[PDB]
């Protein structure tokens, strides 16, 4: 039974970002996180008021922007909150509870601060959310389990991926979904979010691997496409997120009804 | 077969930073590496100076500091040159090629600036190795693999530790060695570094394993044991680092001859 992202925002078992996040992407018809991979604090804040209104949220590495400081996070939730997107920051933690507790609440960046959404790989055990788990809770944070990857090579598969969802599973009251391929749990309340998304066929020149909205969306069942460079390198990124924003829209609305 | 520090410090196919490394273990008479996880750098700079005489290697989390800059990991260098240390940023890198290239290289920490071992995990596949490369070849700095975890419940096991091993003997222009709780490879150009490691039995509350130098080093053959808290809580810590400084170099001697 597929319901809408609406629908999905009252679900019983939902966490109140989850519920934040579906009702705004009903609300403003996009389901497009859009990749701000840039290095500059200008160019991010401008990207994120002129697509604001395209997207449901905003993905960050503030570990690539050289001009990074708290008052650029500050510009920023003030956009989201102007715009209604969420924050995700793609810091991909991948280390033991007690170091990953401090790398997310604390240093330069303070991420718990000022990040709606968090991810984190399962390679070290179920110890790696329990960490960022005991900062996240208290903050009304969620956080994406890394079930599979877009790369090639790529090593979350089978059991690994099985492990992703169970470790989901366990630990639904901060853990909100996915970074994921395609559907990987069938409980409604869960989010999927896909990287590795183009309009075009192809890849790049460092293993990352490419499929469309609608084959990703619509045939594999995911919620949300992560997009950077397919509108990062578009002459106009507005136009470009647009174009996004319709594709992944409407596969969502077909696989509905 | 078993060849010393030194001898391996001169085999034909070792990397350069291996080889730097190995011999400075040799001299020095240590195969301990300080894990420095502290949030000041004041502190990071204190321990490393005091502590400096008794390590192979200074492991940072620079992301866990409130106050960096690039000045401090300037005066780090400085402490690393006189006491003969290298620098470990256990960055723990987990994102494709294209992305790891710019954390590696740019944002505030500029860590390809500095760091002369960073690590990577293989879940991505080989283009995060490729993407690092890319950086770290140019200026002349090496990587490790992370084959294993010492975390409870840890997915670095079986064909995921060997997919790590392969991955390292097809780029040993930058892969110098691994993470690991035991020697994984057989090639005596590769390092075996060891985290996890405590004198007496136990963990933490957040998933991490200790096993004591003797049997890491000793039983498991590892080359380099990896300490945090185990000297940075005790009350000496100058007398803390020579304890498992001791205790590693005695299990290598006994294991070599
Ligand atoms: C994270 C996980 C994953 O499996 N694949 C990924 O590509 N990522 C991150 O998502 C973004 C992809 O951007 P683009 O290829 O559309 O430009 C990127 O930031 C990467 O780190
Ligand atoms: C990295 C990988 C791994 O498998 N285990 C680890 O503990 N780490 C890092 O090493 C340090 C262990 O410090 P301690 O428990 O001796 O204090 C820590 O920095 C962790 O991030």
């Amino acid at each position: 039974m597929e319901l809408s992202f609406g629908a999905r925002a009252e679900l019983p078992r939902i966490h109140p970002v989850a519920s934040k996040l579906l009702r705004l992407m009903q609300k403003k018809e996009t389901n497009l996180c859009l990749s701000a991979d840039v290095s500059l604090a200008r160019e991010l804040l401008q990207l994120a008021d002129a697509l604001g209104p395209s997207i449901c949220m905003l993905k960050t590495h503030v570990d690539i922007l050289n001009d990074f400081t708290l008052d650029v996070m500050k510009e920023l939730i003030t956009l989201a909150k102007c715009h209604e997107f969420l924050i995700f920051e793609d810091r991909k933690f991948a280390d033991i509870g007690n170091t990953v507790k401090k790398q997310y609440e604390g240093g330069i960046f303070k991420i718990a601060s000022w990040a709606d959404l968090v991810n984190a790989h399962v390679v070290p055990g179920s110890g790696v959310v329990k960490g960022l788990q005991e900062v996240g809770l208290p903050l009304h944070r969620g956080c994406l389990l890394i079930a599979e990857m877009s790369s090639t090579g790529s090593l979350a598969t089978g059991d690994y991926t099985r492990a992703a969802v169970r470790m989901a599973e366990e630990h639904s009251e901060f853990v909100v979904g996915f970074i994921s391929g395609s559907r990987v749990s069938m409980k409604p309340e869960f989010l999927h979010l896909t990287p590795g998304v183009q309009l075009e066929a192809g890849g790049d020149n460092l293993g990352q691997q490419y499929n469309s909205p609608q084959e990703v969306i619509g045939k594999r069942g995911s919620d949300i496409i992560i997009v950077g460079r397919g509108i990062i390198s578009a002459a106009d990124r507005l136009e470009a997120a647009e174009m996004y924003r319709k594709a992944a829209w409407e596969a969502y609305l077909s696989r509905l009804g």
